Formats: C-alpha cells, sequence, structure tokens
C-alpha cells in the first residue's frame, strides 16, 4: 500500500513539505510544513501553511500526524498553526531533547523551558512502526545532520530529511550542534540499505524525489566506493567554509519548542533571543 | 581654519565614518564609527574599528569626541570600543531620547534601561557651538530621516549624515519611526541655504564628499525646482517599496544605549531581542 504524496516547495527557504495521504481513506500526515519568517522585521506569515491547508481542504482530508523530520535551522515551523487550524497530533525523534537541553542553556532559558519534548506529543523512538491510517510507516534514526534527525518509512517511501541532497548536490552540512559527519556517513549507509526503488524525499534542493538506488550509484558525495574517512574529510571541509545559515538562531528556538513563538511579554509582543558572540 | 578629514568606506553597510582632525594640534573627532556585525551568527567584530584605531595611532591623535549623526538602522556603533581604547566624548544629538522613549517600548526594556541620554555624554541642541581643537564646529538639527539626525558644522565642512545622498542617487528613506518625508525635504533647504562651497560628507553611499553647490542643482531628488509636496509623495512613494534595512532591529538596541551590547546575563552571555510581528 503506497502513499499518495505531495510535494510543496518553498522558494524562500528550498524547503520541501509534504502532504502523505493515506489512499485508503482520508487519513494524512504533513511533514516539515514551514512558517515564513522575514528575518529583517521579525514578520511571520502564513502563505506556505495556507498551501497546505487549501490542499487538505479541497481532497477533505484528516490531519493524524503533523510530522518533523528533525529541528531545522533554516526555516521555522509552521506546525503549531497548521495543527490550530487542522488538528493533528506534532511529531519528532526522541532525541529531540538533546537538543532542547543544549540550546536552554545557549538561549539561557531557565526552567519555564522544558527540555523533555512536552511540547511535542510523541517522540520517536529508533525502528518504532506507526500508521497514518491504513499506511505502514517505521521512524528510523539517521543522525549526522542534527544529533536528532529521523527519516520516516512510509510504504515504500522515505523521507530522509537532510540526511541526503539529490545525488548531485550530495549532501548536508554536519556542523551544527551535535552534529557529526561520520554519524551521518553511516546513516546513509543504513539508508542505501533500503531497497533500490525505494522513493526517496529530500528536505531542501537547490527536485525532491529520486530513488536509493540513484543515490548509492550516482551521488556526488556518498556514492558506492566512497569510504567513512574520506567523507568525513571532505564534509567537514566544506563546512569550514560555510557560513552559518541565515535563519539559525530564529529558527531552533521556535523549532525546539514544536512551533510555539516565544512567550508574550506584558508589552503584548513576542521577542526573539539572539545570543551576541557565542557562535 | 579648514578640517583635516579622512573617510572610511564599509562595504558590508556601505557606510562612511570619518577622523576629523584640527590641523593646528592632535585634537580629533570620530564621526559614526562601525561596529562590524554578523546578523546570521551574532559575531560582532572590529576590522572597522581597528582601521580607525590605527590611524589614530600612526598620526598620535587624541580623541576628543566620538559623534553619531543620527541612530543608524543599518550597522551598530562601535563607539563603546573605541572609547574604551581611545578615549572621547560620546556625542549625539539631543532627540536621541525621543527614540530611546519610544524603543524602550518596542523592545520592552523596562526602566532598567534609562531614556534620557544618560548613555551619550553630551547631547547637542539644535545650533550648539563647540570645537575640536581649534576647530570651530556647530550642530544643527536636520531631522526627517529619523528624528534626532544632526548635522556636523567643522570650519568649511558639513557631516550631514543620512539627510541626503550623493546627487546622482538622492535622498534616503524617511519611513523610520518619528521619520519624516516633509521634515526632511525643510532639513535639506536649510543645507542648502548654506555657502555653496562647504564640503559636504554623506554617511552612505551606493563617492564619499560633495559640495551644496553640486547638491542644490543635481540632485535627483531634492534639485532646486523640486517644491515640497512633490519631494514627499516620492519619498513616501519609494518607502513603500522598500524592505526593512537588514540589521535595524540589531541596529536599534545597540545605539540607543550609545552603542553597549545588551547586558549580560548569568548565562555570561549577552542577547538581542528581536519583536515578532510588531513592524
Ligand atoms: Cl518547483
Ligand atoms: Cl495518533
Ligand atoms: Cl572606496
Ligand atoms: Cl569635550
Ligand atoms: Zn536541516
Ligand atoms: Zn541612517
Amino acid at each position: 500500500l503506497k502513499p499518495d504524496i505531495t510535494a510543496f516547495f518553498d522558494p524562500a527557504t528550498s524547503t520541501y513539505s509534504y502532504v502523505v495521504r493515506d489512499p485508503s481513506s482520508r487519513a494524512c500526515a504533513i511533514v516539515d510544513p514551514v512558517l515564513d519568517y522575514d528575518p529583517a522585521a521579525g514578520r511571520t506569515s502564513h502563505a506556505s501553511a495556507e498551501r497546505l491547508i487549501a490542499h487538505v481542504r479541497q481532497h477533505d482530508l484528516q490531519v493524524e500526524w503533523l510530522l518533523e523530520t528533525h529541528v531545522h535551522a533554516d526555516h521555522l515551523s509552521a506546525a503549531i498553526f497548521l495543527q490550530r487550524e487542522l488538528g493533528g497530533c506534532l511529531a519528532i525523534g526522541a532525541r529531540i531533547t538533546q537538543v532542547q537541553a543544549k540550546f536552554s542553556g545557549l538561549f539561557n532559558l531557565g526552567e519555564a523551558f522544558p527540555v523533555d519534548g512536552r511540547q511535542f506529543e510523541h517522540l520517536f523512538e529508533d525502528g518504532e512502526s506507526f500508521r497514518i491510517g491504513a499506511l505502514e510507516c517505521r521512524a528510523l534514526h539517521t543522525p549526522g545532520h542534527t544529533p536528532a534527525c529521523m527519516t520516516y518509512l512510509v510504504g515504500d517511501s522515505a523521507f530522509v530529511g537532510d540526511t541526503l541532497f539529490m545525488p548531485d548536490y550530495g549532501t548536508a552540512r554536519c556542523d551544527f550542534p551535535g552534529g557529526d559527519a561520520r554519524q551521518l556517513y553511516r546513516s546513509i549507509q543504513r539508508l542505501f540499505a533500503l531497497p533500490d526503488a525505494t522513493r526517496l524525499f529530500m528536505c531542501h534542493d537547490y527536485r525532491c524525489e529520486t530513488s536509493v538506488g540513484e543515490q548509492r550509484r550516482h551521488n556526488v558525495h556518498v556514492r558506492e566506493g566512497v569510504d567513512e574517512e574520506a567523507f568525513v574529510a571532505m564534509r567537514q571541509q566544506r563546512d569550514a567554509t560555510l557560513g552559518m545559515p541565515t535563519l539559525m538562531l530564529p529558527a531552533i528556538q521556535v523549532n525546539m519548542r514544536g512551533g510555539n513563538l516565544p512567550p508574550v511579554e506584558g508589552n503584548g509582543v513576542r521577542y526573539l533571543k539572539i545570543p551576541l558572540d557565542l557562535f
């Protein structure tokens, strides 16, 4: 039983979000939804999410899951807004509590900020099975880009997050806190051991769908024949040349909260905190 | 007695800073010095200021004034860092207290944030005379870009801030809070009534020095013959098309403090506050 998958490209952040629909029912999940954010003005907008809401409404779907593949450093999540409009259960990999506990310190939030994942309604363990309607699904731990990345298998497909790019772009950076180029190399090996026909759906592109086959032989960074020590050297060498993602500091502190904005002050206004000279 | 003026271009922010030196002594002032700031990482760096420090050290100058022409929305000021290394008296126009009182509310700082200009050691009134060594100087109120802009006359020259651009670029936006396209029009008229040979030194360029003469007849936005109501219409029409300056929210909250970073938290880290959905 194969999922009905609709991709949604966001040109500002190069993010693909997905609606993952059970063909035998109206149940669906939403993967990596984007809350649009203008960092110069601090304006959040709902254009990308409204595309998702309209699709769900057109096809009269019931949102069962709001899935995050990892903690996004390049965009803010629109999960909370979609959850208000469409319902559904907010979910992420269990190792999100490592990112919460680390960045609670880096953002200086105190214990008014819980670091155990309560903001998310489900934390997936490695290998955990679950369903989207009748669809059969499993969550695999695939860390390396971040400590907490998950790949979601759903029928014949896999939502790999930032664990791979399209074969001609290669792989993503691993210099996020807790990221590990060698952990990512072995996460990719796990992905390559899947059936070569598995539909692979990327989180970013700089062109959303490939296969395990295409990747295994044609990925410019981790084709077959690229050993662990070679890849690591190149990954860390490219990472050193990379400036920090523009939205990283706003994105983490929203996304580590499940996509809740920071609390309102007596002002009536909510504020992000931008650590100075910490990175 | 004419000032010895050295210009310093910052390509990241298109800012001209100046060293204004009294030829008959070693006294100088520093105008609009830049603290380099990477907004993605929250990294401040001291490259631009180190150029100023080296010049002061080469020519064995004594910093008497650290002048700001206005509250900068496009860069953070390096006044406090220069003040530590070189000394000197930090100064700005008296109407800085309007910007402090407004943005103390917009940034929700409470009364742990004084709104009377104590962070600056001198607040210039309109028409106030002062000296840089033997040089004769006067501060004119020239609002419009911001409520608090000042033009500094020093001998035969004038540091106009963002009150004008070079004649072929025209004028700057007036949509900052308290800014007023019509106030700016009449500030410019005041500048045009100066002697046509007055050396005019811009704060930005997108090429630092022109004359009142060149401006009066050749400014593409406010040449002679452009009336008050025409200019205002065009200024507000262009302003509406403009996205907010990238660094505006970090820059104001540092510069409204005289260039002090926000306080250290028990973390040991300092934080900017970015209002959400307020602009
Ligand atoms: Cl597209
Ligand atoms: Cl459920
Ligand atoms: Cl130059
Ligand atoms: Cl003095
Ligand atoms: Zn990512
Ligand atoms: Zn300005």
